[PDB]
């Protein structure tokens, strides 16, 4: 069984971050390092001062929560269809058993998805605590001679982008939470 | 039920825009960055004046829009298909009340989509006044000195669509507009 | 109804010109403006003479008047598919009118695909005069000194795409027309 | 009807050149004229240099070729579906005048698609006599200054892919002519 | 037939390895040598340094394990269908014999699986000792003069998506010997 | 028919042959040219020195084996369509003497492919003797000045994929012989 209460929005609101991180990985982001450039002779200083400010990229951080947010219903697909084909073979009590053995399974992934969310976003949070992106970074790492300045790409777009994913994360996580308190509600009015 | 006056329009205009971006993107708007040049020895003024003067490129906000315009039609589609697969388990007076529920809730997804072009129509204007680029812009952000002159890719051909997605975006506005009132009329026309 | 006199030649010479527009765009110009050079020190002088030059590129007017020519296709059989389902609804005199409306709206998209055909071409012959690109171009636009001499990429074949597009376009126009005259025939020979 | 002797090999044949153009397109000629480089340190020598010994690029040549021996194909193809859609009009002695009738068609379509391998043929033969690319030209086109040597790409892949072309397009007119005969020998044999 | 156990979660990391890969080969690897970068005025040194430090792309031995993990599924699933072919063909005790035959070759099917995952485990190992990458490299392959310092693209990103990957092997390898012991102490239960 | 020995096994190797192919082209052979640097300042040795080191690229030596493998397949796939389809108007003794007709085709297809494979790979051998690439080669071809030296650009993963496709052709070449004696073996069985 389907709640429209959660089922439709996330499904909607998952699609709408899918098409977000296609539409900015692939523009927006695509010069990250190519356009990333610092006030400096010394050779090397652009890369180490990329790495050291960008350890991993903003879209590939949502391209990895978006996947990992999706396994749980891979998996719970596939293993309806293992059992529709046990069905299935057991057709060329026990029903109502497999139904139930089905239902904390499928609690169990939306639990499992709202946790992911949120280790992403924590995730996030510890590696860029400001949400908006600065135009000029100050560099010490070594072999940039003392400190250096280098410029970000683009930091408003990719502030805007940002803004937005956190956005529909942050509506993901209330969505989910609501729709575990809702299956919780109808349990209990079943009894 | 669909009405010939405004939903053929606004599904051959949203394919048309669509189209258009589709073509603007890849080529007309692919260098607006590499290509961008300023006149200095500044290192990191190129980068600074790009994001001073473009704080979100064109076709961002036309994909942005047109995503968000598309989402209440997936919000519907989807309820639509979940109200469809629990007649279907009703079948292995509560019809006529789903359909009347059904017909609320597309209203206000019509609305809802022609705020969304408003909203984003008012966000361009905001941006970007003008609705056709300049040749040449004055930058004064730091690190750049004093004022320096920095030079646009192709002005002509992006102030060309972009006119044309204004256009589109307009007429979608009143098409969605004359929409609303005729489906108001032929309400009043029922009882 | 149909008819093999207008309706064949017409889609099959308008996907031989998607065809020749997919192998055109990607490789001929492709490198348009990144190739386009001036022989000059000043700076902004290559993009400010390549937009002056080249409002906007052969390619993408070709696809704007490929796209909408193609508009009154989509919106002629979306109206059809329309009517079919109010058809399906009404099986779940007034026949022999649809009908008559649908040809008038198939005339009218006739009419409507050749005046477009011809308004692209007279634009064509506004923005680039000679069908054929030159090797050399002189270039007096601010900040370019006095006048310097810019190259363009691939003249030849670019030259040899537009008469192909140019010729077909031509084509397309005289069958609209030879169409229209037969549409006409045969409404008269029906009376 | 259908000859197994012209139409089976003239398809894969066909298909074959289709594989050998898109391998070597992609890879072969991508870098043409970004890899052209002239001795000289005249501005624009390059492009103009280029333009003079490659007007069209081989493999815009055989995509034309394709598209223009596949549309004789496509124009029977749509118009025996017109024929057919007729037919099933009629369903809800003039068959074998429309037989007749088609049968024509389809032997014209073979002139016609062996006329244009010809052409392409003899206009390849044209523009680059020499079956074999070589390493170095010699260029005197304005404003290269007397004589410069050019290097092209990848002369010996080129070569190879040419040679491999030009045996498919004559081994392609080769049985398009005997397809030919043996439709009149068979024409004959019905009498 | 199949097993819950082994099955479903197989697959289901195997997809979520493909989907891993797609999104790190595509941008994260893809300036591996590009960006590679040494302090150095000698020509070649990067080139021989890259080949020295990176025998062989991550995203390549990655893509060589997926493919090798993935053949005898191909195979089994290719041998079943010819003797679901064999099978239609007597249609138009040794059934049970067939059954038994593809029972050892899928076991054996899963054996080459977990033997590749773990030699390509150890090829990594042996290639790449350590698990994360380092910022710089020291080379002192010919022609560079001494020892030069060489600057790595993106080393805490590739070193995060390197985790994932041997993570996701090493889960990959305990399910497959979990699956061949389940398979086991079926086979005895069924004794 | 169809013999599980030799079909499926070739099936799947080839299949594998695609994939490997298809992961090497991209991402190892990409840059084969264009980080291709020698050691001096004469202009156009480079391309020079790359076209006599590399005549014809790996990948593209790979593809059109491929390709030439695949045509007989093709060739008998739409042969044997043709036959069903005059079954299929014979049908709105002869049939026994049409799968003789098929069963030799089908052998002079396998010895085909088997032929080219062989030619394929002696071709292979001709052109680059040592399997393993070189660091550093040896320039002396004009314009060069005397001998330079210049640097492949990914020596090490080059010849760790040749090898791959080395020894998949060797063992597709092994299992054709096979297929072939086992052929011959059954229709002596037969008789």
């Amino acid at each position: 069984h389907s709640t429209a209460i959660g089922g439709v929005w996330l499904s909607v609101i998952f699609i709408f971050r899918i098409m977000v991180l296609v539409v900015a990985a692939e523009s927006v982001w695509g010069d990250e390092k190519s356009s990333f450039i610092c006030n400096t002779l010394q050779p090397g200083c652009n890369s180490v001062c990329y790495d050291q400010f960008f350890p991993i990229s903003h879209v590939r951080l949502w391209s990895l929560q978006l996947i990992l947010v999706s396994t749980p219903a891979l998996l719970v697909a596939m293993h309806v269809a293992h059992q529709q084909h046990i069905e299935k073979k057991m057709l060329r009590r026990h029903k109502v058993h497999i139904s139930g053995t089905l239902w904390w399974t499928y609690v169990i992934s939306v639990v499992f998805r709202l946790l992911f969310e949120a280790v992403f976003m924590y995730v996030f949070y510890l590696l860029y605590p400001g949400y908006a992106m600065v135009r000029l970074v100050k560099c010490d790492v070594y072999p940039c001679p003392n400190t250096v300045d280098c410029f970000v790409s683009r930091p408003t777009e990719k502030t805007v982008f940002t803004v937005f994913m956190l956005a529909a994360s942050g509506i993901c996580i209330i969505l989910n939470v609501a729709e575990v308190v809702y299956l919780i509600i109808r349990a209990c009015a079943r009894r």
